[PDB]
């Protein structure tokens, strides 16, 4: 289930991390209107540009920690606050969060192995939520 699903993304978590948010930026392509410096790249090159490599590590190492601190898949408040408050997203809304949960299910199911996608979507929506109730737009 969901607490095995963290052990196993953390076991090769910097594959997991770009092939995640890789399929998350090539189904919600305007997505990089976040990122500017990832237009006109194909996967290969992201993957070979530094901010690229080290915002998706550090995106993964986050969200499995808040991942594995949730209970039922229900993220801390503490978690979200942080999360609402960190300069870096001052742009964002909870639609771009959405839409990283949504590509990250799409990629589960998608894949040979057995991860517990519907906890996965149910820890988005919950994640969402607990980001509006902190004061994410
Ligand atoms: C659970 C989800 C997310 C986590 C844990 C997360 C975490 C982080 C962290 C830890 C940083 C600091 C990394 C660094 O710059 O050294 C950062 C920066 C940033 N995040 Fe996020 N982030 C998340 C989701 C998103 C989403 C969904 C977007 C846009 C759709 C986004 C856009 C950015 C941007 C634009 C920056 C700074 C510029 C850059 O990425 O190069 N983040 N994030």
């Amino acid at each position: 289930g969901f607490k095995q699903d963290i052990a196993t993304l953390r076991g090769d978590l910097r594959t997991y991390a770009q092939d995640i948010f890789l399929a998350f930026l090539n189904k919600y392509p305007d997505e990089k209107r976040n990122f500017k410096n990832y237009v006109g790249k194909s996967d290969q090159e992201l993957k070979s540009m530094a901010k690229f490599g080290d915002h998706t590590e550090k995106v993964f190492n986050l969200m499995m920690e808040v991942a594995d601190r949730a209970t039922d898949c229900v993220p801390l408040a503490s978690d979200a606050s942080t999360l609402v408050q960190m300069k870096q997203h001052s742009g964002l809304t909870t639609g771009n969060f959405e839409k990283l949960f949504v590509a990250l299910v799409e990629y589960m199911r998608a894949s040979g192995q057995s991860f517990d996608s519907q906890s996965w979507d149910r820890f988005g929506k919950n994640l969402v939520s607990a980001l509006s109730s902190a004061g994410m737009k």
